[PDB]
């Protein structure tokens, strides 16, 4: 089939199985895709979202090693725009939306949902380490 | 060129950039390779090596997502043997050796060194998180 350009953005701090399953899902939305992943800058993540432990450079170097990732934009825009989609020939934005800042994307037919996997996160694994030390 | 079968084994607990750079190095030892990765069982890792936080199933599911990994043997033998190399048509074992349990591999011309990257580990990132809380 024809090659579909998919865009997915995120913070990707301390990459874990949860991000990877999401990336894999974005990549397989169609039989032939190019998955572009956008990695948010440090400043704007902290300003708008929350604490980041890894720098942009580290967050991006880890993503380079994931099988599903075809291209990375680093840093990426914090807000996706129609001009951005035209410039990089993006057919679909892959998100999990979790008023609606993505309504124009749905109206344009350019939105494809992916999902999160709970309980697989890096912070969760440290919780598991700590359970081995009894409170008493 | 001809296709070279490379074998690398390890625990791969809480996969981080350090493992990935090593896998990438094993994969690029030659122009055309098949990288087989062996993941050690829970029992034998704990018995011979140390604590593991993720099960075999989790440690293996994460490796499935890495670009360099062509095949996984899970669980893998704890000790590599010549019969193992013959069975899976392995040309080289990729290790970082860090008396010598791998001397027969070097004698057979079947040993290729890779290296570790320090300071990139998942436990290190939690140390970074904690630096934000001042002791006083």
């Amino acid at each position: 089939s024809k090659n579909v350009v998919i865009y997915a953005d995120g913070v990707y701090d301390m990459l874990h199985l949860g991000h990877m399953k999401q990336l894999e899902q974005a990549k397989k939305l169609f039989e032939n895709t190019t998955l572009i992943v956008g990695v948010t800058s440090d400043n704007e993540t902290k300003l708008f979202k929350g604490q980041v432990v890894q720098t942009l450079e580290e967050r991006t170097e880890t993503l380079k090693h994931i099988r599903w990732v075809d291209e990375i934009i680093s840093p990426c825009p914090w807000v996706v725009t129609p001009e951005f989609l035209e410039k990089y020939k993006i057919d679909y934005v892959a998100h999990d939306d979790i008023e609606d800042i993505y309504a124009w994307l749905k109206r344009a037919g350019k939105f494809k949902a992916t999902q999160r996997t709970e309980g697989v996160s890096t912070t969760d694994l440290i919780v598991r380490i700590l359970k081995n030390y009894e409170d008493y």
